[PDB]
C-alpha cells in the first residue's frame, strides 16, 4: 500500500483497460465514467526489506531480453527466443522494445499467430523487429507526431503523445513505460503492432462496408484529401449507418452539394485521436467547422454521447479510422425543422400535426420561432386546434433570419401575414411579447430560435386598450386633453404608465379642478408618464436600474426585480401589457419627476 | 473600486498596452513581467446612484455610430461621419465594427491618414468598411482561424482567438469587446487595419533587408512552402542578423544542405502567433522539430530570452512575420563545440587554449565529455597544461555517440588512445569515474554530454592497487591463497571490498591460524567480498538498498547515503577506488553473509 517505490496497476471496472503507474502523485479517479480496481505491488525490480515500509530495496538492471521477463511480457520473451532475436537484445547496442503484453498476444488473430510460429526465422523476427527501435527512447522522448523508423525495413512507427500522459505507438497504448535495461528500455504496449494501411482513402475504397460513405465522398470531392499525407481521425459510418436514416434524407443531402460536403467533413478530425487517448469527455473541431464531443463509457467510445463506435483504431499511413453505428449530421446539412431538440418537440409536433411541416420546402428559407415545451399549458392545448394553427403560423417566417441579423425596430413577416416587432436590449432580444433564450441554430435552409413564451402579436393599440378598460377612464381623458389621441392611435413605439382611477380617487375630484385651471402643468404631469420606445420588464437585466428619458424631459427609473416591474421604486400592478404601438405598465399612484 | 458593473482599464507599467476588463474575476497579475496601473470606472453605459455601491444603473443602448462615442472611439466616429458611413451604421441591419482607438489612429502613418482624409467618398469609406462585418459577431463568435469577409470587396478578416482570452483581427488586438448596439456590436481594437500582404514568400522576395535570408531560403528549397496557404509564424532575421554571426559560420551552414535546411525551418512556426497574444513565456515547436521560447518583457517580444524583435505583426494572407535582431541557430546546425553552454565554458576554453579545437573537423563526427566548471579546481588548473592537455584528450571521442546509444560494458576510445568504460545503472550513466548529468545535446557533427567530475581513466589493476598499499597486505595474501591473483591481474569487471589490516588485527593472528586450518571456509569468507560487475556508490539512487549477488553466492547490500557508501549497514572508509578491472571499497571490519 504505502511506501517508497510502490506501483499501482489499475483496471477500469467492467473493462480490460489497465493503467500502470507509480505512487508519486494520486492517480485515483474515475476513468471513462467508471471506477477502477487497484493492485499494489513493488515496482518491477524493487524489493521489500524486513521491518521497512514499501519497497526500499532494488535489484540490478538486466538486458532487454531479461527485462521482458521482469515486466511480465513472457510471451514476447518466448517469441524473441524462438526467432533468435534474444541474442541480439542480449548483446551490444541500445534498443527500445515495445513489447506486447501476454493479453496482447492472446488478442491477436489465431491464424496470424500460428503463421508467425510457423516462420520464426524471418516473419516472426521481422514483426518483433517492427516492434523495436535501434536506440533507447524513453516515453518523454516519444514526442507526438513522430514517425520513428523501426528495425525492420525502416518501417515507420507512428508516435502519439497526449496531454493526459497517454503515449501510443500505432495507437497501441503504453501500459508500463520506461523499464531501464543495461542495453535499452522496455515499454509494455496493449496490442500487437500490425502493418498500417496505405491511406484512409485506400481503406475507404477497399472496404465494402464503407460503400455508401465512399460514394458520398466521391460526390463531395473529399476522398482525394484523405489520400494525401496528414494525421486525420475519420469516424467512418458503415452502410448500416446510412440504412438507419429516415427515407429520402440521404437522397436529399446527396442531391445538394453543400449539405453533402458538410456532411462528409463533419466526420473528419484534423488531428490523430487514438481510442486509448480518450479518458473522458472533450470537444474536437471537425473539418466542417462545428465540433463533436468525443468521450468514453467503459471501453465504448462515445460520439455526441452515443455509444456508436464498434471497430476502432484502424491505423493508416495518414491517420486513424473508427467505424461508427450512426451518421454524424451537422446542423448545416439539416432541414430547419430538424434543428429542434428536446425542449421544442411539442412545437415541432404541433406544426407537423396541424399541417404546417409540408410548407417548409427544401428550396425555401425559413425561420422557426420555437417556444419551449413549458410554454404550452393545458389551457393552451385545450383550444380549438385551428386557432392554435393560426398561433403557430405566427411562429414561422418565410425568410431565414439569423440571430446575428436581428436589429432593434425590425419588422418580421409571419407565414400567416402578421407582423412581429423586434426589440433589442443590451442583454436580451424579445420578439413582440416573448423574449429569446439561448440555443439558436442555423441549418441548410433556415434558422431556429428558442423562446420562453408563445408569441402573441398585439391586436389593440394604446387608445383601444385605454378605452376598453374603465379603471383608466380619467387618465384617458387627460391624454385626450393633451391632444395625444392621434399618438395613441397611429403606429409607433411608446412606453406608457397608466395610473388607474384609484390614483385620481386619491385626489378626490377637487385636485382635478385645481389641476384643471393649469393648462400647462398637465402637459408635464401627463407627458412624464410617456416614454419613446418600447421597454418591457422581462427584457431588463434583473436588479439593474434602467434610466430612461421620458418624452417630458426628466428621467424615470425602471427596475425589474422578482419578475415585478418597479417604476421609481414603486411596484406596478400590471406590467408588459402589449399594444400595437407601445407597451402599458399599470401603476397604483401618480408618477412625478421629483 | 468595488461594486457591480465596474470596469478596470489596466496598462502594463512602462508600455502603452492596455487591457480592459470587467470586475467579475480577478484579472490582476503581472503581464509580460511587469506590473500594471489600473483605472476603475463604470463600464460604458452604466451609471452610479446615490448612496449605492458600484454602478447599479444603466443607460439604454444606442446604434453602432453612437456606440463609437460611448466607447471613446471618437476619431473612428468622426471618420465614419466624414465618409457618410454614419447613416448606414445608424440604420437598419446588423453590423460588427472593429473600431480603432484614438491612439490607433494617432499611430497610423501621417501620409496614409492624410490620404484618407483627402478621399472620404471612396477610400476612407472602403477602409472603414474593411473594419466591418455585415453581421453581429461577439468575441465568443470570433473563433480562431476564421477568415470572415469584410464589407469592402469581401476582403478577408483573419481572426485569431487564443486560450488566454486575447482576440485579434489581422493581429489587431481587441481591447474593449462586445459593446452591444441596437443594430450591432462595437469592439475597440489597438491598431488601424491595413491591406494584408500577398504571402510570406512574397514579402521575403520583396523586402531587401531580408536578402540574405531569402538566398538561404532559395538554397534550402523552403521558400516555396511559405507561398502556399497556411497560418505560419515567421521570425525573419534581417541582414544585420546575418552580419552579426562569426566569420565563416554562415558560409559553413550554407555549404551544408542539412544545416541550412534546419536553420531555415527553425525560424518558422506552424501556427499564427500575433505579438499581442504573448502575455508570458511559452514554448513553441518550430518546423525544424525543436522548440523556441517566446515571451515578452514589457512591450518587447523575447525569443529564447533575447529581446531581438524590432518589427512585429507583419500580416500576410498565409501568416504573420516578426523581424528579429539575431539568427536562430538550432543545435542540429551547430558544430559540436558550439553545443556547450555556460557551465562548460571552462572546458570549451581549455580545449581551445590547449590546441584541441582545430582537431574537431567539420567533416568528422565527435563526442565531447564536458565536465562542469565546478569540476576544475584551482589545484587542477595549477598543473602543467601539457598533462592537462592529455586529460582533456581523454574527454574527446572521434566518433559521435548519442546518449541513447550508450550501453553497459561499452568501451569508448578517446582521441588520446585511451579506453573508457561505460557503466549503465537504473538511474545513472557513469563513464569511468565520472557520472553524467542532464543536458546532453546533439549537433551537426557530434554530441556533448555533461559530467560532474573530470574523467580520469584508471591506470592500476586490482592487484596493483592491493600490493601498492600496506594496509591491505594480509587480505592480499588471502586473495592469493584463493588463487585469485590471475583474476585481480587480468581485465574484467569486479567490485571488491578490501578489509584493512586493522580488521585482521582485531583477530590478533590466532584466528588467522584457526582459519588457516580451514582450506574451504576461506573460499566462502574471501569470495563474499567479491562481486561480479562494477558498482560505484555515486551511481546508486540515494537511500535505496541495492541487493547484489556476490561471487560467493549469498547477497550483499549496498546503500549510498550522504555521499557515503554503506555495505551491510557498515560505513566504508574509502569508496569508489577505481581500477582497470574493477572498483574497490575499503571497509573497516570483515564482512560476513549472515
Ligand atoms: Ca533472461
Ligand atoms: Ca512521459
Ligand atoms: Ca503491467
Ligand atoms: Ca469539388
Ligand atoms: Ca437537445
Ligand atoms: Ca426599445
Ligand atoms: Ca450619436
Ligand atoms: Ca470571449
Ligand atoms: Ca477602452
Ligand atoms: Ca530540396
Ligand atoms: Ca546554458
Ligand atoms: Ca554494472
Ligand atoms: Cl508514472
Ligand atoms: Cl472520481
Ligand atoms: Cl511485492
Ligand atoms: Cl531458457
Ligand atoms: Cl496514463
Ligand atoms: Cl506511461
Ligand atoms: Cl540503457
Ligand atoms: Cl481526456
Ligand atoms: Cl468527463
Ligand atoms: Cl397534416
Ligand atoms: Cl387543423
Ligand atoms: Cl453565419
Ligand atoms: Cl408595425
Ligand atoms: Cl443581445
Ligand atoms: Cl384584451
Ligand atoms: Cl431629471
Ligand atoms: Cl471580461
Ligand atoms: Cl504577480
Ligand atoms: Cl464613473
Ligand atoms: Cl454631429
Ligand atoms: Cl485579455
Ligand atoms: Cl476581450
Ligand atoms: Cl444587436
Ligand atoms: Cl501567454
Ligand atoms: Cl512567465
Ligand atoms: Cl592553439
Ligand atoms: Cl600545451
Ligand atoms: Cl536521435
Ligand atoms: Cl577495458
Ligand atoms: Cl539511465
Ligand atoms: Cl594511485
Ligand atoms: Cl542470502
Ligand atoms: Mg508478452
Ligand atoms: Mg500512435
Ligand atoms: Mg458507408
Ligand atoms: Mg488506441
Ligand atoms: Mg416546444
Ligand atoms: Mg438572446
Ligand atoms: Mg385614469
Ligand atoms: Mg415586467
Ligand atoms: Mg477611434
Ligand atoms: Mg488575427
Ligand atoms: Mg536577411
Ligand atoms: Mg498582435
Ligand atoms: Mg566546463
Ligand atoms: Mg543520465
Ligand atoms: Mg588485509
Ligand atoms: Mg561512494
Ligand atoms: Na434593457
Ligand atoms: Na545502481
Ligand atoms: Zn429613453
Ligand atoms: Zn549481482
Amino acid at each position: 500500500d504505502q511506501g517508497p517505490n510502490v506501483c499501482a496497476l489499475q483496471q477500469i471496472l467492467g473493462t480490460k483497460k489497465k493503467y500502470f503507474s507509480t505512487c508519486k502523485n494520486w492517480y485515483k479517479k474515475s476513468i471513462c465514467g467508471q471506477k477502477t480496481t487497484v493492485l499494489y505491488e513493488c515496482c518491477p525490480g524493487y524489493m521489500r526489506m524486513e521491518g521497512m515500509k514499501g519497497c526500499p530495496a532494488v535489484l540490478p538492471i538486466d538486458h532487454v531480453y531479461g527485462t521482458l521477463g521482469i515486466v511480465g511480457a513472457t510471451t514476447t520473451q518466448r517469441y524473441s527466443d524462438a526467432s533468435k532475436l534474444r541474442e541480439e537484445i542480449e548483446g551490444k547496442g541500445s534498443f527500445t522494445y515495445f513489447a506486447p503484453s501476454n493479453e496482447a498476444w492472446d488478442n491477436l488473430d489465431s491464424d496470424i499467430r500460428r503463421g508467425l510460429e510457423s516462420n520464426v526465422n524471418v516473419e516472426l523476427l521481422n514483426a518483433l523487429h517492427s516492434h523495436m527501435i535501434n536506440k533507447r527512447m524513453l516515453t518523454k522522448d516519444l514526442k507526438n507526431g513522430m514517425i520513428i523508423p523501426s528495425m525492420y525495413n525502416n518501417l515507420g512507427l507512428f508516435i502519439n503523445h497526449y496531454p493526459n500522459g497517454v503515449v501510443t505507438v500505432n495507437c497501441a497504448r503504453i501500459i508500463h513505460g520506461n523499464q531501464i535495461a543495461t542495453n535499452g528500455v522496455v515499454h509494455v504496449i496493449d496490442r500487437v503492432l500490425t502493418q498500417i494501411g496505405t491511406s484512409i482513402q485506400d481503406f475507404i475504397e477497399a472496404e465494402d462496408d464503407l460503400s455508401s460513405f465512399r460514394a458520398a465522398a466521391i460526390t463531395s470531392d473529399i476522398l482525394e484529401a484523405l489520400g494525401r499525407d496528414g494525421h486525420f481521425t475519420l469516424f467512418a459510418p458503415t452502410n448500416e449507418a446510412f440504412e438507419k436514416l429516415p427515407r429520402g434524407v440521404l437522397e436529399r443531402i446527396m442531391g445538394d452539394k453543400v449539405a453533402s460536403e458538410a456532411l462528409m467533413k463533419y466526420h473528419i478530425l484534423n488531428t490523430l485521436q487514438c481510442s486509448e487517448s480518450i479518458m473522458g469527455g472533450a470537444v474536437f473541431e471537425t473539418l466542417e467547422g462545428n465540433t463533436i464531443e468525443i468521450g468514453c463509457d467503459g471501453d465504448s467510445i462515445t460520439v455526441n454521447g452515443i455509444k456508436m463506435v464498434n471497430k476502432k483504431d484502424i491505423v493508416t499511413n495518414n491517420g486513424v479510422i473508427h467505424l461508427i453505428d450512426q451518421v454524424l449530421i451537422p446542423d448545416s446539412a439539416k432541414q430547419v425543422i430538424e434543428l429542434a431538440g428536446k425542449q421544442q418537440t411539442t412545437f415541432t409536433d404541433l406544426v407537423a400535426q396541424l399541417g404546417l411541416a409540408s410548407a417548409l420546402r427544401p428550396d425555401g428559407e425559413y425561420t422557426l420561432l420555437a417556444p419551449v415545451n413549458n410554454a404550452f399549458s393545458d389551457d393552451t392545448l385545450s383550444m380549438d386546434q385551428r386557432l392554435l394553427k393560426l398561433i403557430l403560423q405566427n411562429h414561422i417566417l418565410k425568410v431565414k433570419v439569423g440571430l446575428n441579423e436581428l436589429y432593434n425596430g425590425q419588422i418580421l413577416e409571419t407565414i400567416g401575414g402578421k407582423q412581429l416587432r423586434v426589440f433589442v436590449y443590451r442583454t436580451a432580444v424579445c420578439i413582440e411579447n416573448s423574449c429569446m433564450e439561448k440555443g439558436s441554430k442555423q441549418g441548410r435552409n433556415g434558422a431556429i430560435h428558442i423562446f420562453r413564451e408563445i408569441i402573441k402579436p398585439a391586436e389593440k393599440s394604446l387608445h383601444e386598450k385605454l378605452k376598453q378598460d374603465k379603471r383608466f377612464s380619467t387618465f384617458l381623458s387627460l391624454l385626450e386633453a393633451a391632444d395625444l389621441k392621434e399618438l395613441l392611435t397611429q403606429p409607433g413605439d411608446w412606453t406608457l404608465f397608466v395610473p388607474t382611477n384609484d390614483a385620481f380617487k386619491g385626489m378626490t375630484s377637487e385636485e382635478k379642478e385645481i389641476l384643471i385651471r393649469d393648462k400647462n402643468a398637465l402637459q408635464n404631469i401627463i407627458l412624464y408618464h410617456l416614454t419613446p420606445g418600447v421597454f418591457i420588464g422581462k427584457g431588463f437585466e434583473p436588479g439593474v436600474t434602467n434610466i430612461l428619458k421620458t418624452t417630458q424631459g426628466s428621467k424615470i427609473f425602471l427596475k425589474e426585480v422578482n419578475d415585478t416591474l418597479l417604476v421609481n421604486e414603486l411596484k406596478s400592478k400590471e406590467s408588459d401589457i402589449m399594444t400595437t404601438n407601445g407597451v402599458i405598465h399599470v401603476v397604483d399612484k401618480l408618477l412625478y419627476p421629483a
